[PDB]
């Protein structure tokens, strides 16, 4: 329901933080996002998912990759 650019990500375990315009910075996980063919988000790429409260902070939640 949310959307959020990914501000950087890496590629050992595929995950970047992205930046949700008009919520804090939200992190996502390689497994956060849907695609075994490329779960590691490219820095810039804009996606969707919830946010969920976590330790580290705002982690996203069903990332799905949009253009």
């Amino acid at each position: 329901m949310l959307e959020g650019k990914v501000k950087w990500f890496n590629s050992e375990k595929g995950f970047g933080f992205i930046e949700v315009e008009g919520q804090d910075d939200v992190f996502v996980h390689f497994s956060a996002i849907q695609g075994e063919g490329f779960k590691t988000l490219e820095e810039g790429q804009a996606v969707s998912f919830e946010i969920v409260e976590g330790n580290r902070g705002p982690q996203a939640a069903n990332v799905t990759k949009e253009a």
